DNA sequence: CCGACAGCGCATCAGC
DNA sequence: GCTGATGCGC
DNA sequence: GTCGG
């Protein structure tokens, strides 16, 4: 974090355009910028050195200019002091609530999380169990509790059937020593690509984990993905943990490695590959890597036993989990 | 200059 | 009910 | 906002 001040500035900017602008390029624009500057090994000197960087242009550059010369943006200075724009953000900080319910929600007077709290009937089922744990899902989960979630939730998916498989991806599989959420992907040999020979495959493990009493609330459920929320155990005269955020994705069991390639990202670097992949001339989602034809239609999936398979028809040497934190 | 910017699951709604 | 668009999420 | 062509 050589370039802590210039990163954050951006997020904020990024955070901004997406929140209150609505310019999601914009945003993207702005987090790529950061996230390149984030892995630049020296401390940054000038607008000018910033801008050899891939992803920084020349607004992004005057930018660290202005940073580096007196520690602040007026830009932001602005931002920060304009009360739509700050009780826009700041709702959007609630999961279920995006830019657009946000505006809303601030051009009916509500604003505050009090104004929340008290308008909880204009909520929908996600906003208010966001809502509910507004204070929960901003804290971290050390990697400590991350491998105790991992030994239940592995445990707890073995009893239901055992040739499920569950990995637990995201942060957390990139080696993180701290996780926002967790993220787990499913397996079961009964779901491939070529068929579902058992239903409630997802289900059932949702179900097994609610009994244990380790899954707490649903935001949502689909045949596919699960968004909901979880919580340790805590012992005799312990005070509780927090509930965190869980993410369930069942991926067809054939399709293994591009589900994990998908799944532990990070976003960010899930973008750059996938760019990247187009102007070699292939498309990469959660199942398959694809050729595309002249006219920029998909073809059949290509033959991929292995994480590597999909770097190597890219022509990208190999990273590891832990090098894709972009 | 300017078109493109990753790719997709689930919830909600409008229009039929 | 369905289909397609939009919002919010991964 | 940035970039490739
Ligand atoms: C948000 C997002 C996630 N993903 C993938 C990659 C990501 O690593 C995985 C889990 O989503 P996440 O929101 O939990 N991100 P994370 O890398 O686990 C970071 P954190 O959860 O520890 O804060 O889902 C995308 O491909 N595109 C996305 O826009
Ligand atoms: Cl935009
Ligand atoms: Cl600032
Ligand atoms: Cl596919
Ligand atoms: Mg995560
Ligand atoms: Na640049
Ligand atoms: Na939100
Ligand atoms: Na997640």
């Amino acid at each position: 974090t050589l370039n802590g001040g210039i990163t954050d500035m951006l997020t904020e900017l990024a955070n901004f355009e997406k929140n209150v602008s609505q310019a999601i390029h914009k945003y993207n624009a702005y987090r790529k910028a950061a996230s390149v500057i984030a892995k630049y090994p020296h401390k940054i000197k000038s607008g000018a050195e910033a801008k050899k960087l891939p992803g920084v242009g020349t607004k992004i550059a005057e930018k660290i200019d202005e940073f580096l010369a007196t520690g602040k943006l007026r830009k932001l200075e602005k931002i920060r002091q304009d009360d739509t724009s700050s009780s826009i953000n700041f709702l959007t900080r609630v999961s279920g609530i995006g830019p657009s319910a946000a505006r809303k929600f601030v051009d009916e007077g509500i604003k505050t999380l009090e104004d929340l709290r008290k308008n909880e009937d204009k909520l929908n089922h996600h906003q208010r169990i966001g809502l509910k744990y507004f204070g929960d899902f901003e804290k971290r989960i050390p990697r400590e509790e991350m491998l105790q979630m991992q030994d239940i939730v592995l445990n707890e998916v073995k009893k239901v059937d055992s040739e499920y498989i569950a990995t637990v991806c995201g942060s957390f599989r990139r080696g993180a020593e701290s996780s926002g959420d967790m993220d787990v992907l499913l397996t079961h040999p009964s779901f491939t690509s070529e068929s579902t020979k058992q239903p409630k495959l997802l289900h059932q493990v949702v179900e097994q984990l609610q009994k244990v009493h380790f899954i707490t609330d649903t935001l949502s459920k689909g045949e596919t993905k699960f968004m909901g929320v979880c919580q340790l155990p805590s012992k005799n005269d312990e005070k509780e943990y927090p509930h965190r955020r869980i993410d369930i994705r069942l991926i067809p069991k054939d399709q293994y490695y591009c589900g994990v390639l998908y799944f532990t990202g990070s976003d960010i670097f899930n973008k750059n590959m996938r760019a990247h992949a187009l102007e070699k001339g292939f498309t990469i989602n959660e199942y398959t890597i694809r050729p595309l034809g002249v006219t920029g239609v998909a073809g059949e999936p290509l033959p991929v036993d292995s994480e590597k398979d999909i770097f190597d028809y890219i022509q990208w040497k190999y990273r590891e989990p832990k090098d894709r934190s972009e």
